């Protein structure tokens, strides 16, 4: 094993455990110090205004077993800091029958348990547990844990009758799911239900959801309510909130519905953030958003997706959420977003990207897997004075549309996501800044033009306003973490209206994903505009590519370069000439970002291990 | 519900929880604070020369679940103090996914792990577990803990490779048990494998036993032994130790040996108590002590036996122990029978002691079930000069018979068992002791004669010597627990040679159990006596009877009469004559023995509680 980055990659499978830790790693986000990780778990702003960010893990391994809340603090969502306690970084492990199996996702409530911030997370326990397996009642239920230390450490409610677990019976018969639980306050949902509480006598002010679905039959997310306001053992259920068809899709621009719902949550929006009135706001919208799985051929069969909704009241007390239009969270290796509430009116969103080593070749060298993606403000994204000419523009696939008045402008309304602005100022401020001349890029071009200033490292930022004709056959994008004979190609072509990342080129190391991802965007032509624009943003932080566009877009995903020299970065051009031109401003490179663990050495591995021979004869982790 | 005791029971089914706390509990014994308790467990004497005693507990239930380590201690196996920690009297509790469906029984090594004390226990999980059921490998297990405060609290290794649980596979296939771990320092093993180490390469020097048999073909108890002095994770299987057929019987003085193997040790004993020697001591005797199930019509389906065996040397490095003869180390209802060193070259054995309340129907009104036996010193029992003309002598069933050089005697070698002399002590001088003249039984004898002193209470000892003919026909014995409507009558019968517990009118309330416990004793006749005499002692202890024949035979059950004032004692006559008489000498009444708990307050239940909807679901533990 040679670790020279100078020359062609060796067979790294003879390398050992986590020799390879720093080599592909990002430094500027979220990832826990070593081993495994997934879903981000138990968000919340804490008193001090501080932000909890809790995830799955499981350390000293590099699959997934034994799934624990791993946790850490930040004050401005960028620059982050392990806890540390008698269980080193995680504060919520499996230690209970109920929970053994697994401590898997679980959401917050803010004053719960004695005032005290409380999750309620999906404890499991034995048996078949999965969509595609004859699950059976018990193995997921529903159970509390309060802090009193911020935190620090979470005490779990005692097992038994009117304690943990607190849901356990299944709401509807033969569940593909029954986990994640979605808690949340709702002034809305309490306006539409305060008429029917007689039918179900549950009248406290937090709902519950909870991801799932039913045999042959679809998704199903659940709607629970506290049955009593100060009292947090009953949950009362009132029916399925969204009900979606067996691998059901709702088309091109909205991913695939699946067979079971992950990871779900309920919020609702505004054009500033996150809006808290009755559904007195016109301006405001009601979101779920949801993970699907089976109903994708890759991204480990996988779509987390998002759906505007209008609620209808059902005879018996309960909310059917009819899906008005509906799309895509991030079209990439990523998954199981989950959101909260922020002070100033926010709801910011947070997802885990997922590795590309599918076959688990290289996991071992790494001595980790998996990060989050960047924490993303959401709200509704509001485009005016729309072109009634935007081709396919009343298809309202997952946007909205309103006629003005004369019928000669278009009101388009969508989900937006933009990276929190304390990751944009604390990133360029860090960085060494180049703002670069604007370039056309036209028959002059090449292929790949590098930036006149350089990358330093695989830690960067890079943004541009892309500027096609009408009726543009050409493409354009940028080229990032590129040598030579190494880069990956992030391309978007108007006319099919396709952004892509091209990895073919991506790493000499073949045992890596280099299929090209996928993503649609609706570029909304402005009434009187002879052009039509693409804002590009493109994070750089080792080996996640996380990509932006029009802050409604999102694509993340992996590149392995082995080169020390593959960090380059330039621009894109494809069938541009001197009629069909691409002008290209507002160029920027943001050199470093930020170091995100400022306390942590670069190599925070505490080696792996294995489980031994009793992993295969339980048959619930892999066992490393 | 009434509590009063001076008329007819009602339906006590009524009654809230623990309402019958007291009534029916014993004080001068082992007994949990409150709940379930089964098997001792981890007993040990401590540095400090204390003793240590562990049991299999359920607190606030009264059916077996989530098994734990209950623990207290004492300087004269007589008056104890509870552990009080974190957990309450308990000190191990199932939290690992390989004991996370119980702490199952362990026993120590002293000098464990870095020097202190260690207890290999069974560590279980999920899946069907039992002797009857489809158990596959992986749902018992064995596991290492050790303590560094003497017992306060225990420090289990870490789940994995190389650490717990240090056994896990199956020794031999399609196992009907694979638990209760005796581990146990044996010069007699080590001198006879010695010749053999290179076969095996193990050399340590404990040796641990693991009970269970084979589906269709009989009981195993299986020997291991330490791989390297010194070194605790690595056991090496030798081979099968015990080896006996499906529901094989011995005969009439030896149980059944059923279909699997619950609780085994090995011991080795002379005259005087522990033999420690290689086999150079010609007094000493092998035993292997265990409980089979699963051979008996009644008592729960269970034996505890004791088997005195002699060791061959197998040519894979393995011990057969072959059975010379084997015996009953308790004829009633009681089970689970511990042993292990104590200084001055003794072994104490003790059992568990179950309620007879089968269908469950006043558990929830006691609030707990369960106790201890009395401590027993082990040791070889010899009758020398035995008459060759003593009924079935040289059938040899649980005894083995040795002919003087004349052939004209016998020596008689058997198992003995006797309470230790400290309990015996104590109860003597905390007791009002009354000497009691000798009695003649014969024409003028009614069926029934109340002692000169009677018992004040529940709590008392008696003793008596029982003078028969050689062709007696006349049964003799004690009744205690006695009033005009409730009693429980002791019967020895000679001719029969049985001795028997009848229980018809043990209590007008019926629910609990009332059929006749029954123990064969074997008087040994010595040369040139024309009588031979049976010695009885008898604890009585709120509702356990203990009983003790000749330093031999132990029949422990239980009596739950109703009435306050069914407390009497006396001399029980059957067919007495003028020329069939029965001396009774030195009879002792001890009124009150010994207050076992002094800092226990009377009641000591905390309440009871259920496990709510997901104990079915789970389908481990009854719930209650
Ligand atoms: C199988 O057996 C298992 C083992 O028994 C069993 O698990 C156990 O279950 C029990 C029963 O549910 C659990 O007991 C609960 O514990 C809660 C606290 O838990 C935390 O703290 C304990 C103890 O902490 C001490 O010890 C540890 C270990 O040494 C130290 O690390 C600590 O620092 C601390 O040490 C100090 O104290 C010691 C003495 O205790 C001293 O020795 C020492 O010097 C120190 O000073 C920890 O062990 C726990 O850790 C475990 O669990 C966490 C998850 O929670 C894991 O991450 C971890 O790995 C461990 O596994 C944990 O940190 C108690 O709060 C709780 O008591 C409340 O509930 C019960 C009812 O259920 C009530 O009777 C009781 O009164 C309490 O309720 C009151 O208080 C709360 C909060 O204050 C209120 O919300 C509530 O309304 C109520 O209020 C009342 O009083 C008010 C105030 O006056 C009043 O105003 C009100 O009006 C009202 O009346 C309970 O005791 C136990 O933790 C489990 N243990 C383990 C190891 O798992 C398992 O379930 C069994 N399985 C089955 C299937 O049966
Ligand atoms: C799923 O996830 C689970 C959660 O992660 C996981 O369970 C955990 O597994 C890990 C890994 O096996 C366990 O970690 C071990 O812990 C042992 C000690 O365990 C006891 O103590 C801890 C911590 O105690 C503190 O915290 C509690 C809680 O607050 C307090 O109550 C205590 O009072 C104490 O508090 C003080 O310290 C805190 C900081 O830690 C402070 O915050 C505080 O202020 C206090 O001052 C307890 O949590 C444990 O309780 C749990 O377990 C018991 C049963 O044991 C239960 O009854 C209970 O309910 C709880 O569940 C427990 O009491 C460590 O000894 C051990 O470390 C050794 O082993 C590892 C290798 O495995 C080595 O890396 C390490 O170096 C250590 O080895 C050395 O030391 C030993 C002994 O000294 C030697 O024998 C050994 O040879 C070696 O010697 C070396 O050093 C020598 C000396 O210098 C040298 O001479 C030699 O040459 C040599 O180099 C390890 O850390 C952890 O306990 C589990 N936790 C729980 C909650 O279960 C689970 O397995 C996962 N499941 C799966 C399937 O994956
Ligand atoms: C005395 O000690 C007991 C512990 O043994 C304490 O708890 C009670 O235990 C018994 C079992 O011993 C439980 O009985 C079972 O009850 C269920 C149905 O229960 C439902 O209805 C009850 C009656 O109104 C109600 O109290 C229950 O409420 C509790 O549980 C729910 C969760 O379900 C929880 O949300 C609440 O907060 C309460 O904690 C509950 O709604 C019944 O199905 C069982 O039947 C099985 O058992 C028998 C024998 O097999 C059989 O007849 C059936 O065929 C079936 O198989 C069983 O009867 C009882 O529910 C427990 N009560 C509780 C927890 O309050 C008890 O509290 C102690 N008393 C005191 C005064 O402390
Ligand atoms: C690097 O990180 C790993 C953790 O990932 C550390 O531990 C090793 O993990 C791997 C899995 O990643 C283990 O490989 C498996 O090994 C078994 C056979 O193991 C036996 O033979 C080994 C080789 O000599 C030996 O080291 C083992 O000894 C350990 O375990 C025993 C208990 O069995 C214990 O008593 C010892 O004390 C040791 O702890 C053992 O005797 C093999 O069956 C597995 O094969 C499966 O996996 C693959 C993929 O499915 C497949 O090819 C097979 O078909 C089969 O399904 C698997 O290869 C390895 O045993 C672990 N080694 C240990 C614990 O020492 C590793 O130590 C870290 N290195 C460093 C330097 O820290
Ligand atoms: C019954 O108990 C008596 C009293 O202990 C036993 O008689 C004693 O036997 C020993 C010999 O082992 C003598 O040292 C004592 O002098 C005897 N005491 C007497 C006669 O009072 C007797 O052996 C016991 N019988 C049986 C069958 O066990
Ligand atoms: C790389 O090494 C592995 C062992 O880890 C081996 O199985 C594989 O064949 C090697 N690849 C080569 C030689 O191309
Ligand atoms: C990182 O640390 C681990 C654990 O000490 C070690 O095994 C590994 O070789 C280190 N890797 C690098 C690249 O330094
Ligand atoms: C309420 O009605 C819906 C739609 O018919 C149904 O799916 C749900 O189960 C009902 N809720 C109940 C019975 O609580
Ligand atoms: C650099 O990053 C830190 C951590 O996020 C941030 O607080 C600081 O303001 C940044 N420095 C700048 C923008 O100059
Ligand atoms: C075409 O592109 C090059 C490079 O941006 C530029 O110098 C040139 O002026 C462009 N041509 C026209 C006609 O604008
Ligand atoms: C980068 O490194 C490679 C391999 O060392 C080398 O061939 C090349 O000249 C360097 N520069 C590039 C590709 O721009
Ligand atoms: C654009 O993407 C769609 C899938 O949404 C695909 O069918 C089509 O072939 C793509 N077109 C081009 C030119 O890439
Ligand atoms: C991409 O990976 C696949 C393995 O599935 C391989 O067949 C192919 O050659 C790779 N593409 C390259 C090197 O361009
Ligand atoms: C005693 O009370 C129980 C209720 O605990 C009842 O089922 C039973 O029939 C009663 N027995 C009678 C009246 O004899
Ligand atoms: C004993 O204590 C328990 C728990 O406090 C109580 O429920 C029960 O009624 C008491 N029983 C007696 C006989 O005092
Ligand atoms: C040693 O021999 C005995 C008797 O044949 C056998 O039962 C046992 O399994 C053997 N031990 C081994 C293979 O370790
Ligand atoms: C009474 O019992 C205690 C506790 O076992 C014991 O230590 C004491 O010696 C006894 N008193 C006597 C025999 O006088
Ligand atoms: C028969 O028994 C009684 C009572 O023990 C006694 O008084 C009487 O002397 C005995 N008879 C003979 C002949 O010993
Ligand atoms: C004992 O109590 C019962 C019931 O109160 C009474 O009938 C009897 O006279 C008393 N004495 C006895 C049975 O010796
Ligand atoms: C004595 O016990 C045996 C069982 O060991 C039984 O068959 C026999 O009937 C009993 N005899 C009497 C008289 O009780
Ligand atoms: C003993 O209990 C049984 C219940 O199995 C009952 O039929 C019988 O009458 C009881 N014996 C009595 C009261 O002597």
């Amino acid at each position: 094993c040679s670790l020279d980055q100078t020359v062609a990659p060796g067979n790294l499978t003879l390398c050992g455990n986590a020799t390879l830790f720093t080599t592909f790693r990002p430094k500027a986000r979220f990832i826990a110090p070593e081993g495994w990780m997934n879903d981000p778990m138990g968000l919340y702003q804490r008193a001090d205004g501080s932000i909890h960010a809790g995830y799955q893990s499981h350390p000293k391994h590099i699959q997934w077993g034994n799934i624990s809340q791993g946790a850490a603090y930040s004050s401005d969502f960028t620059s982050w800091t392990d806890f540390n306690g008698s269980e080193g970084y995680k504060t919520i492990w499996p230690s209970q029958i109920y929970d053994i199996r697994g401590v898997f996702d679980g959401s917050i409530i803010k004053e719960g348990i004695d005032g005290y911030p409380t999750i309620l997370y999906t404890s499991t326990s034995f048996g078949p547990l999965g969509a595609t397996l004859n699950e059976a009642e018990g193995t997921e239920t529903q159970s509390l844990a309060y802090t009193t230390d911020d935190g620090a450490s979470w005490i779990k409610l005692g097992y038994g009758a009117g304690q943990n677990p607190v849901i356990y019976e299944w709401p509807e018969t033969n569940l593909t799911g029954f986990r994640d639980p979605y808690v949340f306050q709702s002034p809305r949902l309490e306006a539409l239900l305060a008429n029917t509480t007689s039918i179900t006598n549950a009248t406290g002010d937090h709902f519950a959801t909870i991801s799932g679905g039913v045999h042959g039959d679809g998704a199903r997310l659940f709607l629970y309510r506290q049955h009593t306001t100060g009292e947090f053992i009953k949950w009362t259920y009132l029916g399925p909130l969204v009900t979606t068809g067996y691998k059901e899709s709702y088309g091109e621009w909205s991913g695939n519905y699946g067979i079971n719902f992950e990871t779900a949550g309920v919020t609702r929006l505004n054009p500033a953030g996150a809006a808290w009135d009755n559904g007195s706001d016109t301006t405001a919208v009601d979101f779920v958003t949801f993970g699907t799985e089976q109903g994708r051929a890759d991204h480990q069969n996988h779509w987390p997706l998002w759906a505007a909704v209008d609620y209808e009241v059902r005879d018996n007390g309960s909310i059917e959420a009819v899906i008005a239009y509906s799309g895509v969270q991030d079209w990439g290796r990523s998954y199981a977003y989950a959101s909260f509430p922020v002070e100033g009116y926010r709801q910011v969103s947070v997802g885990w990207i997922y590795e590309d080593d599918d076959n688990v070749i290289l996991a071992k060298q790494f001595g980790y897997q998996g990060a989050f993606t960047l924490f993303r403000d959401l709200f509704v994204k509001v485009v005016e004075n729309v072109s009634p000419s935007t081709p396919g523009l009343f298809e309202q696939a997952s946007w909205s549309t309103k006629n003005s008045t004369d019928g000669m402008s278009v009101t388009v309304t969508t989900l937006g996501q933009r990276v929190v602005p304390e990751t944009l100022a604390a990133y360029k401020g860090n960085s060494t800044v180049s703002t670069l001349a604007p370039v056309m890029l036209n028959e002059s071009a090449a292929a790949y033009t590098p930036f006149s200033s350089q990358p330093t490292d695989r830690f960067y930022a890079l943004t541009g306003s892309f500027e096609f004709g009408l009726n543009t056959t050409a493409k354009a994008g940028f080229r990032v973490l590129a040598s030579e004979e190494e880069y990956t190609d992030i391309w978007f072509d108007p006319a099919s209206e396709n952004l892509t990342v091209v990895r073919t080129a991506s790493s000499l190391i073949k045992s890596f994903g280099n299929d090209t991802e996928l993503a649609k965007v609706k570029l909304y032509e402005i009434v009187g505009a002879e052009s039509k624009t693409l804002n590009l943003t493109v994070f750089v932080d080792g080996s996640v590519i996380e990509i932006y566009a029009n802050d409604e877009v999102a694509l993340s995903t992996r590149a392995y370069p082995w080169l020390a020299n593959s960090t380059g970065a330039g621009l894109l051009a494809d069938g541009t000439t001197a009629g069909d031109v691409v002008g290209v401003s507002g160029l920027e490179l943001w050199d470093g970002l930020v170091d995100a663990w400022p306390a942590r050495p670069a190599n925070t591995s505490q080696g792996l291990v294995w489980d031994g021979p009793t992993a295969a004869m339980y048959g619930l982790f892999a066992g490393y």
